[PDB]
Parts: structure tokens; sequence; C-alpha cells
């Protein structure tokens, strides 16, 4: 029932996560970036995009 | 609703005190230094997200 709850098909999440995790599946990526980045995304995903704090959190993660 | 039981629950509580919580428990550590830690974990809290300070303030508290 938590998963049955508003469908909408999952629109427009913009896999801003996915296409950063994909671009980082390819390289042989130490174990302490990938938890930074995990820290990091966490975050972002817990900040609303309009928050300047977003836009700088982004940044770190180009 | 989502941040409810978990999922995303941002701003509902410092999510840094827990952690940083958890990760001092361990060590044995002075008398004074935990007053200052509760002082710096309620001025976090206190301290809205998106507010530099609060940067600040949780680069320090790291």
């Amino acid at each position: 029932i938590i998963k049955k709850e508003l469908g909408l098909e999952k629109d427009d999440k913009d896999a801003i996560e996915e296409k950063f995790r994909e671009r980082l599946k390819e390289l042989v990526v130490p174990k302490h970036v990938m938890d930074v980045v995990d820290e990091e995304l966490s975050k972002l995903g817990l900040l609303d995009n309009h928050s300047s704090e977003f836009n700088v959190t982004r940044n770190y993660l180009d």
C-alpha cells in the first residue's frame, strides 16, 4: 500500500541521480568517494531545487 | 507522507545530529565537549538548511 500510492506514472524524475551513477559506473571508483557522493546525493534529494545550496551541491556533484 | 515512514523526512529533525551521535558514541571523549557538541547541534537545528552559516557549522562539526 506504500507502493500503491499516487502512481501517476512517476514522471519527471530527471534521472540526475541515475545519470551520475551511470557516469561513475564505468570508472573504478573507490569506496571513500562512493560514500561521499552517496551522502551528497542524499542531501541533494533532501533539498529543493530552488535552494541555492541545491545548486552548490549539484556543482559539487558535477 | 513519503517523508512519513522515513523516505526523505528532510527537516523533520536534523539528520546530522544522530549520525554524529553514533559516530562519537564509541569514542572515549571528555566531559565539556559533549555540551559543546550539544550546543553546536542545537544551533544547527536552529539554523536553516539553506543558510551558509548552517553549512559552515556542519563543516566545523565534521
